[PDB]
Formats: structure tokens, sequence, C-alpha cells
RNA sequence: ACGCAUAAAGAUGAGACGCGUUUUAGAGCUAGAAAUAGCAAGUUAAAAUAAGGCUAGUCCGUUAUCAACUUGAAAAAGUGGCACCGAGUCGGUGCUU
DNA sequence: CGTGATTCCAGCG
DNA sequence: TCTCATCTTTATGCGA
DNA sequence: TATTGGAATCACG
């Protein structure tokens, strides 16, 4: 019958809980201990923390699942090709495909000859000599005309199909449009054919070198214009050249068409704009544009390949052959030079695989970059290596055909090569002639992103709808899959429902109705004051309509200046007026109205409200679909209203994004006694002038009743089901469920009585208006100021709008002044999606995708950077540019440090020593959901008028309040001492929340969940000053010792005892720390495929691949260990010996074991096991052995420390002060006093060490490490107090709970002492802990046997 | 608690690239009895890329769930007095059952 | 000849 | 690494 | 608001 409160400190990887009473005292209770041990009752305090492994996001699972799908579909492509070829291959060589399938097997396991292709040694050797690589074969098949062996044709086609390339570029890059000079000559001839007055003569100009140079587009244009005698860059030929290279030219000046008619070949609107231009003049110039298109295709081909393609139809194969030949020549030259000049290193370079030489480059794991790093000093220290050095600096020395940078090759190249092979060989083999389209489709077919997995209802990820029930081959995908329905479901399965009407779907963000709702909602709360008016008055419905018609429907954005002058000064004839409710510009805007008015050029069509449904359907279609086919098909129904050009313009426009409200809410429902929708009320509410929130929360209005009727959907769900149904990442579910479970356990412990208050520490914050606005400035402002300070002209070259900067690649392009950050080059603005957003710190090392860890760079450069920080060479080359950007504030100091990390060593392990920025977001949303769940679950009873009775007030305390409470009353928190700080944080949150809701009841609306100089500054100052009643001496002001309730008589705070009570609570030794036992799930083992070795720790990669001959995985992950007491066979006679041991069922064996434990154990060797004496021990199972020493089971063969060091609060405060945590943030008097306190308490350090020492003599039992730490401490006694305190904070890692870790005390480094022996725990006391740790069951394992 | 505008950090799903690794194939030669030594060669390909499963799909297989005990196919339900004095991981005293 | 100390490693753009 | 899409939390600013 | 287990190798009483 004693009232109590529960304080919670939630985190991503920890949940601290505390129970307090009226006097802020944590109760102590006797809990019964179940089990067979003699211990039966234990006294425990109602405070503690729950520790669990962080909930992982589904990112890795999704990536692996997508990889699995891609592998399955690649094998299916190869299977389709084999099915096509099988009929003729059986005539040629029946077992060829069988040999290809079984090539992996060892000689004896093979059912055929070991040679896969030809089946005999001589032919295989001859083939390998004639075609050293596959690319030689591809080049030969493309170029040769004689009949080729069908096996070679299949090999080439299978190589092309298996590795087809990227699909980033749309359309078809005709390989025959390869020559640049010939197409340029054709363009010149076509230009001169109709323009004989001033013919263009470009003879003797090396067009290929000039246009296909590595310089920038503008530089190449200028070079070509200069080489053109008497031609103009802005001329018609100049504009055609600019279009061909990539620049978007203005054709208005060339023909004086009075319209710009800008033509960018990259844009898909190029064709329609060209049709417009033809309508301006005629089709006589069309051949010129066709020649320009061909020249552009040739230029792009040369850029992506950079090879002489004038003699072959397979430019990629020719490039690879040239690369192979140059590799061979350079290798021979390097061998000769090493033999002549540095013979003793020859064996190191060409034989030692362990090194990074050529032997390590080919046979070893050394990459191209590492090989260049190793070989450059040797190359420079020699003679006759000029060409080798030039190649090395160009990254074209001893290259491989299959490298990292092949990812920039479009699939059109392989498509053209495959088409050439088929055309060459179709006459000899008729089945190639009649199956050309089949194989080309196999190469080019790719499931649309909106269709997803092609399941038959057995997949939780599939959404496609099948028109006909049939197997989906790539050749009938168009006839079996309902693409329109699939795309509609793809969009709709992700978009959320309206909160007020959960059955309805939200409107598109750019929908006309949504924009009208936003504009009217913002406008209806505007007050105007003119001379002669006593008070501000709301805008009337007539005035609001006039404003909308005059200002919003004409100007894209309406500023207060226009409203004050265009309307009030002119229409209303008001000389002066003051406007309140809008700061500078109306946030809402009729953007869609202006876009559609420009598209259709019909004011009356949009103004009329009869066709409002038509516009809503138009915007819905433009939002749902992106493919022009589906959009055109949907808009066909409305084609009669508009015209053909208007229809094409509508097709071009594509909105994206969805709003937060439905159409049934904005304009669907109506008031019973008014017959006006919410939008109708917003347009003209009369003198009341209510807005949306007042409308749906008005009792006189009937909208609230309808919302209540529609919101009865959610009832009768279990807690697990409720958590699972929550939208968001599955990472936060673990934390939310654990918090709710510990709250329920605490309620159960206190005799089923609900807590009076539940105070939760929440990551909210309050900032001053200046700081808040300066961190919320639009990125356009940042890039504008950076460009202005940098002195660049990129903004004038390519003007941008703040909306367009939402695209990450464009934003990074502008942030980097348009130039690459890893090489001294210039990025192409139009041709994005060829560069990569590289994480400066590799994504495999640390999870950080902030703007301070992203750089837009060349794809090949990024991929060569690989799993590393940018190399020292890149840092040296680009440090000046990085500093220039840093001075212009285009990049932050953190980004500069990330870029120049290579100078300060490499990726040290300590770099992974800070909190991830993802953890803060996870904590925020975990706390939000926890508050919602607790408020909904605790308060269930409703009043007579259906009003919830707040029996359990949920308070959301901001972390700053508790942090200041700690920093003001010497309750300092040191995170490294132990895990008690979570429980202490929870207790302090409870205390502060209870005190604040006691002394200041009027603050309940601001702290209790439910009801609720700029405003931010006012709230910041208010929150800072609220906690002043805790202070004894303000600033000097001495408030009374015992704080009164205020307007009532209560003891809200008593500084004489309450501080003492809190100090006593924070120094309690017994705090219930629980490590949640988790069954390990995830990958079966390490993904690395180890080579063949005679070891039984290897796991076979297939059931028929014995690891003694094929290698395989190792290091399996143990799902949970199993305590088994049984009999094993010992000796040759195999006598039965009784043994008790842990087995460690791995993840891969978990299903087999759980299906039949006895048979599995007997297979493992143990005999006469007991199905009842088998004990399932998950990871982190707790065993108490002796002297209170606790070990947590980490696996079948390793233990973790399971004890917490209860350091007294005085030592913790001394460590916090001496270490200068957060430097010194006190007044000079207080800083001097604290420094004197530290100096007078030097001896504490010794005592602190003693503590740790004695702890390590009782629990840790690490003799060598403890002796090393003592020796280091004795060595560093003469150091200053600050360094010693910091290094002792480091030293506390020895006695922390969890897996042992290695630490550093000054210079000395102490490695981790691992307890790789689980023999002891077999004769210890296993402890099953409830989620709060209060309820325990102790099992004496020594009694088992 | 919510709607807009701006921003920062994140999340979820789909379609695709490029590598990497494993085993085999690409007859290594000579001197050697061998141990080995000298020389030549090196760039490519096939297959696998969680074992695997039944629902046989161009599907699914690494997120989420999980203290012990009792009842249960599961879902889920149930199981553990209090007060006070103290405190090195909780101990003691009284009451009560 | 088991056992404690030590070293090395971990699929990725 | 690329392409496409949809969500969340938090901060500031207007309005209840 | 955080954070290592598997495996091999070697000294050595
Ligand atoms: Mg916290
Ligand atoms: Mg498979
Ligand atoms: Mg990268
Ligand atoms: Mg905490």
């Amino acid at each position: 019958d004693k009232k109590y409160s529960i304080g919670l400190d939630i985190g991503t990887n920890s949940v601290g809980w505390a129970v307090i009473t009226d006097e802020y005292k944590v109760p102590s209770k006797k809990f019964k201990v179940l089990g067979n041990t003699d211990r039966h009752s234990i006294k425990k305090n109602l405070i503690g923390a729950l520790l669990f492994d962080s909930g992982e996001t589904a990112e890795a699972t999704r990536l692996k699942r997508t990889a699995r799908r891609r592998y399955t579909r690649r094998k299916n492509r190869i299977c389709y090709l084999q099915e096509i070829f099988s009929n003729e291959m059986a005539k040629v060589d029946d077992s060829f495909f069988h040999r290809l399938e079984e090539s992996f097997l060892v000689e004896e396991d093979k059912k055929h000859e070991r040679h896969p292709i030809f089946g005999n040694i001589v032919d295989e050797v001859a083939y390998h000599e004639k075609y050293p690589t596959i690319y030689h074969l591809r080049k030969k098949l493309v170029d040769s005309t004689d009949k080729a062996d069908l096996r070679l044709i299949y090999l080439a086609l299978a190589h092309m199909i298996k590795f087809r390339g990227h699909f980033l570029i749309e359309g078809d890059l005709n390989p025959d449009n390869s020559d640049v000079d010939k197409l340029f000559i054709q363009l010149v001839q076509t230009y001169n054919q109709l323009f004989e007055e001033n013919p263009i003569n470009a003879s003797g100009v090396d067009a290929k070198a000039i246009l296909s140079a590595r310089l920038s587009k503008s530089r190449r244009l200028e070079n070509l214009i200069a080489q053109l005698p008497g031609e103009k860059k802005n001329g018609l030929f100049g504009n055609l050249i600019a279009l061909s290279l990539g620049l978007t030219p203005n054709f208005k000046s060339n023909f004086d068409l009075a319209e710009d008619a800008k033509l960018q070949l990259s844009k898909d609107t190029y064709d329609d704009d060209l049709d417009n231009l033809l309508a301006q003049i005629g089709d006589q110039y069309a051949d010129l544009f066709l020649a320009a298109k061909n020249l552009s295709d040739a230029i792009l081909l040369s850029d992506i390949l950079r090879v002489n393609t004038e003699i072959t139809k397979a430019p990629l194969s020719a490039s690879m052959i040239k690369r192979y030949d140059e590799h061979h020549q350079d290798l021979t030259l390097l061998k000769a030079l090493v033999r002549q000049q540095l013979p003793e290193k020859y064996k190191e370079i060409f034989f030692d695989q362990s090194k990074n030489g050529y032997a390590g480059y080919i046979d070893g794991g050394a990459s191209q970059e590492e090989f260049y790093k190793f070989i450059k000093p040797i190359l420079e220290k020699m003679d006759g290596t000029e060409e080798l050095l030039v190649k090395l600096n160009r990254e074209d020395l001893l290259r491989k055909q299959r490298t990292f940078d092949n990812g920039s090759i479009p699939h059109q190249i392989h498509l053209g090569e495959l088409h050439a092979i088929l055309r060459r060989q179709e006459d000899f083999y008729p089945f190639l002639k009649d199956n050309r389209e089949k194989i080309e489709k196999i190469l080019t077919f790719r499931i649309p992103y909106y269709v997803g997995p092609l399941a038959r209802g057995n997949s939780r990820f599939a959404w496609m709808t099948r028109k006909s029930e049939e197997t989906i081959t790539p050749w009938n995908f168009e006839e079996v899959v309902d693409k329109g329905a699939s795309a509609q479901s793809f969009i709709e399965r992700m978009t959320n429902f309206d909160k007020n009407l959960p059955n309805e779907k939200v409107l598109p963000k750019h929908s006309l109705l949504y924009e009208y709702f936003t504009v009217y909602n913002e406008l209806t709360k505007v007050k105007y004051v003119t001379e002669g008016m006593r008070k501000p008055a709301f805008l009337s419905g007539e005035q609001k309509k006039a404003i909308v018609d005059l200002l919003f429907k004409t100007n894209r954005k309406v500023t207060v200046k226009q409203l004050k002058e265009d309307y009030f000064k002119k229409i209303e004839c008001f000389d002066s007026v003051e406007i309140s409710g809008v700061e500078d510009r109306f946030n809402a805007s009729l953007g869609t109205y202006h876009d559609l008015l420009k598209i259709i050029k019909d004011k009356d069509f949009l103004d009329n409200e009869e066709n409002e449904d038509i516009l809503e359907d138009i915007v819905l279609t433009l939002t749902l679909f992106e493919d022009r086919e589906m959009i055109e098909e949907r808009l066909k129904t409305y084609a009669h209203l508009f015209d053909d050009k208007v229809m094409k313009q509508l097709k071009r426009r594509r909105y994206t994004g969805w709003g937060r409200l439905s159409r049934k809410l904005i304009n669907g429902i109506r008031d019973k006694q008014s017959g006006k929708t919410i939008l109708d009320f917003l347009k003209s509410d009369g003198f009341a002038n209510r807005n949306f929130m007042q409308l749906i929360h008005d009792d006189s209005l009937t909208f609230k009743e309808d919302i209540q009727k529609a919101q009865v959907s959610g009832q009768g769900d279990s807690l697990h089901e409720h958590i699972a149904n929550l939208a968001g990442s599955p990472a936060i579910k673990k934390g939310i469920l654990q918090t709710v479970k510990v709250v329920d356990e605490l309620v159960k412990v206190m005799g089923r009585h609900k807590p009076e208050n539940i105070v939760i520490e929440m990551a909210r914050e309050n900032q001053t208006t200046q700081k808040g606005q300066k961190n919320s400035r639009e990125r356009m402002k940042r890039i504008e100021e950076g460009i202005k300070e940098l002195g660049s002209q990129i903004l004038k070259e390519h003007p941008v709008e703040n909306t367009q900067l939402q695209n990450e690649k464009l934003y990074l392009y502008y942030l980097q002044n348009g130039r690459d950050m890893y090489v001294d080059q210039e990025l192409d603005i139009n041709r994005l999606s060829d560069y990569d957003v590289d994480h400066i710190v590799p994504q495999s090392f640390l999870k950080d995708d902030s703007i301070d860890n992203k750089v837009l760079t060349r794809s090949d450069k990024n991929r060569g950077k690989s799993d590393n920080v940018p190399s020292e060479e890149v840092v040296k080359k680009m440090k000046n540019y990085w500093r220039q950007l840093l001075n212009a504030k285009l990049i932050t100091q953190r980004k500069f440090d990330n870029l120049t990390k290579a100078e300060r060593g490499g990726l040290s392990e300590l770099d992974k020593a800070g909190f991830i920025k993802r953890q803060l977001v996870e904590t925020r949303q975990i706390t939000k959901h926890v508050a919602q769940i607790l408020d909904s679950r605790m308060n269930t009873k409703y009043d007579e008028n259906d009003k919830l009775i707040r029996e359990v007030k949920v308070i959301t305390l901001k972390s700053k309040l508790v942090s200041d409470f700690r920093k003001d009353f010497q309750f300092y928190k040191v995170r490294e001492i132990n895990n008690y700080h979570h429980a202490h944080d929870a207790y302090l949150n409870a205390v502060v929340g209870t005190a604040l809701i006691k002394k200041y009841p009027k603050l309940e609306s601001e702290f209790v969940y439910g009801d609720y100089i700029g405003k931010a500054t006012a709230k910041y100052f208010f929150y800072s000053n609220i906690m002043n009643f805790f202070k004894t001496e303000i600033t000097i002001r001495k408030r009374p010792l015992i704080e009164t309730n205020g307007e009532t008589g209560e003891i809200v705070w008593d500084k004489g005892r309450d501080f003492a009570t809190v100090r006593k609570v924070l120094s309690m030794p017994q705090v219930n720390i629980v490590k949640k036992t988790e069954v390990q799930t995830g990958g079966f083992s390490k993904e690395s495929i180890l080579p063949k070795r005679n070891s039984d720790k290897l796991i076979a990669r297939k059931k028929d691949w014995d690891p003694k001959k094929y290698g395989g995985f190792d290091s399996p992950t143990v799902a949970y260990s199993v305590l088994v007491v049984a009999k094993v066979e010992k000796g040759k006679s195999k006598k039965l010996k009784s043994v008790k041991e842990l087995l460690g069922i791995t993840i891969m064996e978990r299903s087999s074991f759980e299906k039949n434990p006895i048979d599995f154990l007997e297979a493992k060797g143990y005999k006469e096991v007991k199905k009842d004496l088998i004990i399932k021990l998950p990871k982190y199972s707790l065993f108490e052995l002796e002297n209170g020493r606790k070990r947590m089971l980490a696996s079948a063969g390793e233990l973790q420390k399971g004890n917490e060091l209860a350091l007294p609060s005085k030592y913790v405060n001394f460590l916090y002060l001496a270490s200068h945590y957060e430097k010194l943030k006190g007044s000079p008097e207080d800083n001097e006093q604290k420094q004197l306190f530290v100096e007078q308490h030097k001896h504490y350090l010794d005592e602190i060490i003693e503590q740790i020492s004695e702890f390590s003599k009782r629990v840790i039992l690490a003799d060598a490490n403890l002796d090393k730490v003592l020796s280091a401490y004795n060595k560093h006694r003469d150091k200053p107090i600050r360094e010693q305190a910091e290094n002792i904070i480091h030293l506390f890692t020895l006695t922390n709970l969890g897996a042992p870790a290695a630490f550093k005390y000054f210079d000395t480094t102490i490695d981790r002492k691992r307890y790789t022996s689980t023999k002891e725990v077999l004769d210890a006391t296993l402890i099953h802990q409830s989620i709060t740790g209060l309820y325990e069951t102790r099992i004496d394992l020594s009694q088992l046997g």
C-alpha cells in the first residue's frame, strides 16, 4: 500500500531501472531463491540495470538476401543458355556441360576427363596457347568469319552473359558508331550540304585526339573550335559540337527561333525538344542532329573504353588484349632489369608470395595498389625504368583483365559483342540464327525494381501480381506479370496510412488538394493590423479567397512584402499594415498549381472545381509511376481533355513524395449540422477562423467523433505482437520490449500495484533560437557562401535551387566545387551516376554515413581505395585542395581529419572507441515508443465521458536536467568504472522528475505525456532556471533549506537529508546488473573460404566436398552450449567412462540437435545421455564459483568476467575531478577549490589501485596482467595527477564486466587475459536471473555428476 | 499530441554491377638417387559463394522472438509476505506464513 | 603433453 | 558501389 | 547513446 515511482534510463544497449518511494529511498526486499541449493532467501535492492547485445538492423540481412537472389538468377541465366545450346552440343560433345559442372571436383571425383573444354590434354593446351585469355577468344569470334567450334562459341557467350555489366545507361549504344573521325566528317558533310554559303572545312584536324581527350568538356570544345579556322564556339557547328561532347547548348541564337529550344542529349526530353525545334524551322536540319547523336555516342564509347576501335567490332576485347600484351611486355622488361641491376631481390619479387611483389601480386593476396606501393621504390632505384614509372603513375602497369574498375563498362558493350558473335556464326548454325533474340534477351533482361521477387505467394517480400499462372521465363515476362499493378503495389506497400483515418491512404505530397489545404491552413491564422483598428483581426473568407486568387496563384512564393503591398496597399487601399502569423514568406506554396498551369496553359481548367477529381487523379498517377509507358497508359483516359503537346508535357512531369493526410479527412468527411469539409472550414470559417488542429479537436464539430469512430482499429494485441507490428527498424524492438518487460516485472514485484509515476530519460534538447536556426539553414546557403569565399564561378555555370540539392550526389558535387576530391580532375555535372559517394572511413570499418564521411569521387578511384582510408599518395596530392575547401567552410574539420587520417597512422583500433551517431537516433525512437507503450498499457480505465484517467503519469525528463543535477551536487558519472551508472541515472531521473512534478504542478503539462527573444530561448532559459530550487546558494541568494510545495504544504525537497539520501543510494554496493542471455543467431561461420588443410575444424561448403581436399569455412558460431553428462568410449576396448561436459551446438547444427537431441549426441560420441539432465545454456549464462567470482558463458570454451567493481563514490568523484572530464567548466574560485581538493587527495590514487588489485585477487585472477599493471603504476608515480587519473580510468578496463579487453596504461600495453577454459563452471552454481535479476533460480551443477 | 518550411542523423524494401576467396584446368624444363639448386612461366576460365528446405517459386535460408519452473500443440496464462536496523555485491532483527 | 602465452584473423567496393 | 522508392527521430520557425 | 571468439603455434614445467 506504499506509493512508489519507477525511473528508467533507456539506451540502445542498456536499460537502467530504479524504484523509489516518497522519501526518495530505494526499497530493499527479501526474494525467495528457487533451486536445489541450500540458499533460500536473498536480500536485494530495487535498483539495477539490464544489459543486452545491441539489436542489429536488417541491412546486412537484406544485402545478403539480395546477393542470394542475384546468384540464383545468374545461375538461371547460365541454365537458360545451356538449355538453348544442349541440342547441338550433344551432337558436338555430349559431356561438355557435365565437365563444366564438375570442373570443381578433384581428379578422382570427376566422372570425365579432367580437361573441361576439349576433353584431352593436347587440345586443351593448344586452346590455351592460341587464346591466352577469354578476351582473345571473344575478339577472335567477333572478328573472324570461319566456322568456330560450338564449345568456344558457348564459352564466349556464357562469359558475356555471366558478367554482363551495369545497366545505368539507358538506350542502345550502337557499337558500329565507334569511330570519331569518320562520324565527325559525316557531320561536317551534312552541315555543309544544306549550308553552302559558309561551308565548314575541318580537314587535317585530329578529331579523335581532340574530342576524346581526358580534358574537360569545355576545354575540348575550345580546342576543337581553335582548330576550326573561322568557326565560332556559339555558332551552329559549335552548338552541335557542344551537344556531341555533352555540353547543353542554346540554339536560340543560331536560328533566331525566339525560343531557347535547349537540347541536352543526356536528357530524355531531348527528342521532344528537337521535335519542337523542327516545328520552329523544319526537318532539313534533322540529319545534322542524327550525326551529332552518333558523334556523341562515339565520344561516350571512347571515354568509357579508351581504345582503338576502328579495326574491330569488339572494343572491349581489343582493350583487354592490349592490356594483356602490355602486361607481358612490361613483365619481360622488368625481369630483365631486375636480373641486370638488382639480382638479389629477384627471388623476393617474382617468387615470394608472402611479399607484395609480382609473386604476391599474382599468386598472393596483394592488390594492384599494394603491388604498386611495393614496386615503386624498386622501379625508381634503377635505370631505364622511365616507361614503367610513367605507367605506374598512370595506374596502367602490369594490369589484369579482371580488375576492380571494370564496373564502369555498360552492358551495351557486351550486348554488341554478343550480337556480333551471333551475326558471324548464325549462318553455320541455324539454331543461332533463330535464337538470336532469345540469347540477347537473356543478356539484357532485368527484373524491374518495382516488380520485385517473382514469388507465388510463399515470400514475405513479394508483391507482384501475375496475369497468368505460368512460369516466368525472361521471354514471356511481359505477358505474365501485371507491371502496372506491380508498380502500384510497390509504391503502396511502403507508403503509410493516415493516422486519423487508418483505413485510408495519404494524399501525394504535391497533390492539388494537399497544397490547397496547406496554403489555407497557413493563411487562415494570419492577423492584420492597420491604422484605425483597435486589435488584430483575422482575415475573412472573402479576403483569404482574394489573396489566394491574386498572390498564391500568380507568384510561386508569396512573401510578406507582396501581401503587404500588392494586396493590402493596392486592393485594400491600406497605406500601412502589420502582419502576424507569417515571418518572412508563406511556408506553404501552390507549386503544383503553377506547374500544371505552365504544363496545360489553361487557367480556367484549374480554377474550376468540377474537374478537381481529374487533377487529383493526374497528380496521383504522376506520383505512383515513373516509367513513361505506364504513365502514358494511365493518362490515355484523360487525353481527350488536353492536347497532344499538353499530354507529352504532362508525361514529362513526375512528382515524388507523399503527405501525412488522406483525402477522406481533408475534403471527404463532412459536419452533420454544417455540411462543410475540413477544407471548406479552412476556406471560410467565419469570424472564428479555426485551423486543422482546432477543427479535429473541437467538441462542437463532428469531425472528432468520426475520428474516434475510425480509430477503434487498435485493440486486443499481445505485447510481442504490438512490438512486431511497429513500423521502423527491427533494431529498436529489442530495447522497447526489454523496457516494457522490466517495467512489468517491477510492477509484479511491488505486489501488482501500478507505479504512481514513470520517469523516463529522453534525449530531447532545447537550444537557443540563434543556434537552432544556424543549424537549420538551407544547404543552398552553405554552398553559396562556400562558393563565394572560394572565388569559384560554378554557381553561374550551373544555377541550382535549394530543392534540387536534396539529391545527395548533386549536393556533394556542389560542395566539392565541382571537382573530384581524390584526383585533380573536374566532375561532370550532367553525367552523374558514374561517380561514387565513397565513405572516407570505410563502411566495413565504422558505421558513419554523415556528410562529414562522404566524398563524391571517380568510380575507379573509389573502388581502388577499397577497404582503406585514402592512401598517403592521394593525401599528398589533394591536401592543398582539401585545405582550400576547409578554409571556405565547404567541408568541416572532422571531414578534413577523416581525409587526412592516413598521415596520422592508419585505421587504428581505437578509432572504433566512440559512440556511433546511429545510437543517438535509436535511443530517441526507443524512448519515444517506450513512453507511448507505457502510457497506453498503464492507463486503461476511462471516465464516464470517455476520458482517460491518468493513474500512472508518464514523465519524459530531458537528459540535460539530470546531467546538470549530477554536475551541480558532485554526483559525477564516470562510465568506465562499472555498469552501475545506468541504475544511478535511472534513480536520479526518478528523483528529479518526482521533485519537479511535486514542487511545480503547473509543469505537469510540460513533462507528463499526454496534454501539453524567440520561443526557443524562452524555453531554454525556463528549463535552465526550473531546477534552481535544488540549489542551496544561487549564483548570492540563499533560498530556504527545506523547499515548500508552493500554494500547498508539502516537503518537496529537504537539503538536509534528501542530498544525503541520494548520496547513500548512489553508494550502495548491491545493484542488480543483468546480462540478458541470448541464443546466438546469424551466419553459420566466418565467410572466409580457407584453403585445403588437414584439420577437422574445417566445415564443408557442400555435402560432397570433403574439406581435406577442397577447403571450406571454419570458426562456427555456437548458438548455445549444452551441458551433457554421459559416457564416452575410452581406450581401444572403448570402455564407458562417465564425463560431464559442454558441447556447444553451433548455429548450423541447431535444427538437427533440436529435432533429435539423443541421436545427435550419440553421433557426436557421447553414449547413454539423459534427455532430462541435458541443460541448455545460452550465451552469457551466469555461474558463481567461489568467493563471489562470477563467470558468464561466452561459448563452449570461453568465459567472460561477470563481476562489477563497487567503487565508493568518493573515489569516483576524485577520478572525475582529477581526470578533468570535459576539461574545467567551473568558476575560477570553484575550479581552484576543486584543484586543491585533487591535490590534497593524491593518496587516493594509491588506494584506488589497491581496490583494483584486491578485486583482481578475488575475481579477475589475472596474475601476470595485474603484476604488469602494478609495475607500470609504480613506474609512473612521478607523473602529474591528471595523466595518472586518466590512465587509471583506462586501467579500470581490467575489472569491467564482460569480455576481457586490452588496454593501455601510459606507454605500457596490457593485452587481454582470456579464460579459455570452461572446465571449472561444471562444478559451480548456475544462476537463472529474471529480467530484472530480482527473481533467481540457483542450480548446483556439482550434484549432476 | 499535430500540420507546414528548413536541416541533421538514421531506417526499410527491390533491381543490378564490379571484385575477393576456394578446388580444378592452363602437361613446367634441366641438373640431380634424392634433399635441393638453376632457369622458364605468371594476367584466363568452369563451379560454389552461407550447409540447405519444401511450398518446387527466377521462392526461402544471417533482422525480429527466447531467464527457470508449472499448465499447455502454441498463442499465452500462472508461480516468489511485510516492516525496521544496517551495508563490499547484500547481511541481520522482529512480525508473518 | 597438457597448458598457459602469444599471434593472427575476421568478405568488400 | 550504382538505380528506384518509402519511412523515422530530433532541432529551429509559423499556427492551435 | 559502445565494443571478441576461433584457431594455430610455441615455450615449458
Ligand atoms: Mg541515458
Ligand atoms: Mg545456391
Ligand atoms: Mg568507397
Ligand atoms: Mg544509461
